[PDB]
């Protein structure tokens, strides 16, 4: 199968590229390298089944060229930084809504049969039902990022129905592991490398969120994709997260422990009731019953995934 | 209170303007007259409480000008309802996502405290539960128009939470009445005026939809708005439709009757199972229990609304 991975030079994208290349897919990566790096995929350069295109998906000609002769698109290009929402909403809109719109216009009449989209738990906002099922509603995102992800899902559904392709929408929890350059673990490790004596923690440390290691995440994406390929649904919605959750404070403790440091935790007290920033969801735990029906399950719980990520990042 | 009505020269917007002006609001209209008309609101020019701005919401400067010194925005500007099947994805994206995005960016730098948005039943797609409640999910719109409306809702919710204003999202069923130049009744009347002997009906005539007369619709918008003003919800979702529904064939019969005509009905059979066009939902009936708890209820059922609309249009 011929596949396009947008954002394939990024964190999740490069691990996905690795898996697809190792299973004999013909893989084209489209990435503007605004956050990704060729280093994440450099072992594949020159491989006859691999092609890399450096291009900004704001440019419709580049997107139309990248979808040509492709059977499936894994659309992982985005700016995933929730924190920047109250300073740079334009960036989040452009890199989540606008470029997905461009992709969808390119996909129309292109012979692409499948579109896999990495959405986010943030589409649920402060979800009132926990663990949160895929049919939870009203969907009320509280960040510009979660709103942009939800808007992208909507456009995908409408285009899939109108121009006859199939869409797999995967709402990810927090994904951590090697090659990650955003999120709380990354922030904590680099802060403690700069100053081992103190740790600036945004918010009050009580935010509880489900974490998945990249290995379980890629396994789950492939399991869902293969199940989807064999199914009949035009648009399919799946949560992908862990069975449990962990607090920001516990993450700081694990990071400190693995670095053999004992810093003073400096909690900023946050906003809107201890959130780290405007739009930061306080409680997140996705139901994964639907994903588990495919046979997938995480091998590591949230605490193990955090500890493994820290160890990997310090080596 | 000072309010801005985008699309205020259109069908619903001009009736809303009438009501707000009669209740002593200071009203500003923003409309590019792409589908609306000066005739719908010209009677208010010269009133010291009324201002008209002819401007395209693709223009960020005019939107920024229009939100100045405004307390509430009623955002009714959108793609026209006339033949939505034949409208291109680019037009739908620009007139639903793009101009809403421009509005939200203007609002974050203003004194706007409330944003009311007329969304559409089409965000529900082919809902499996009928009457369809506000918490129906997964939302899987089947047209680019329904997807674009859902994208606008998402952006509104995220901006509301991030930039501290309150949003009232009202999902409208089919709205009919005087000044409407869209939809099946208007098309049927003009077709029978051109040729009284035959009526070409798109689709199979069995599409069943909830119709609300404009008078009930404005009553409901105001009831929900006043209730929302007295509440604390940051973002609130309401359906606004009728208790019942009616088929295209029945509407054609009513139109013929009120015109004293007896034409031959020629059903084209449509597409995708008798739909009038690609992406036309076959069955639509919104649950209005939530709205009815505010004390609102439709005075006219779908049949009465159709009959009154026909009489008004023939005047
Ligand atoms: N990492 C997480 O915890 C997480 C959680 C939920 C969802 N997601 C989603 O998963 C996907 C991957 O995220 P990630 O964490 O690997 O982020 P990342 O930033 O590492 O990867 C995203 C890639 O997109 C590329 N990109 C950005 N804008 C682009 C543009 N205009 N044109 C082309 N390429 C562009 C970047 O260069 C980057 O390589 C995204 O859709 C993200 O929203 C991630
Ligand atoms: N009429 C219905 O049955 C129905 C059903 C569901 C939702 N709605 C929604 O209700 C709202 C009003 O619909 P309506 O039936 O009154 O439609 P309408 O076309 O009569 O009113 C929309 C108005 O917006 C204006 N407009 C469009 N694009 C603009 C732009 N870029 N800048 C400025 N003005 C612009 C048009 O000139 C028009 O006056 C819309 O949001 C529509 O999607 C209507």
């Amino acid at each position: 199968m011929r596949v396009l991975v947008t954002g394939g030079a990024g964190f999740i994208g490069s691990h996905l590229v690795d898996r697809l290349m190792e299973e004999g897919y013909k893989v084209r990566v489209l990435d503007d390298l605004s956050a990704g790096s060729l280093k994440n995929i450099e072992g594949w350069l020159g491989n006859e089944n691999f092609e890399f295109i450096k291009g900004d998906m704001r440019d419709v000609e580049i997107v139309s060229k990248a979808v040509k002769d492709v059977d499936a698109v894994f659309h992982l290009a985005a700016n995933p930084e929730v924190r920047i929402g109250s300073q740079s909403p334009e960036l989040l809109y452009e890199t989540n809504v606008l470029i997905t719109y461009n992709l969808l216009n390119a996909v129309r009449n292109s012979g692409v049969k499948y579109l896999v989209f990495t959405s986010s738990s943030t589409v649920y906002g402060d979800a009132k039902v926990i663990p949160t099922p895929e049919d939870y509603a009203p969907l009320e995102p509280i960040s510009v990022y979660g709103a942009a992800k939800l808007a992208a899902e909507a456009l995908i559904s409408g285009y899939a129905h109108t121009f006859d392709f199939r869409a797999l929408i995967i709402r990810l929890a927090n994904i951590i592991g090697k090659r990650s350059n955003h999120g709380v673990i990354y922030d904590f490790i680099n802060k403690l490398k700069a100053n081992p004596n103190e740790l600036e923690i945004l918010g009050d440390g009580t935010q509880r969120k489900s974490y998945l290691h990249i290995s379980d995440t890629i396994d789950g994406i492939m399991k869902l994709f293969e199940h989807f390929l064999n199914g009949e649904e035009r648009v399919d919605f799946y949560n992908l997260g862990n069975e449990d959750w962990i607090t920001v404070k516990e993450i700081a403790e694990i990071v400190s422990e693995e670095m053999n440091l004992n810093p003073r935790f400096k909690f900023t007290g946050g906003v809107d009731g201890g959130r780290g920033w405007k739009g930061d969801v306080k409680l997140m735990l996705l139901s994964i019953e639907k994903a588990k029906r495919t046979g997938w399950k995480p091998r590591m719980n949230s605490y193990e995934a955090v500890r493994k990520t820290v160890r990997e990042m310090l080596e």
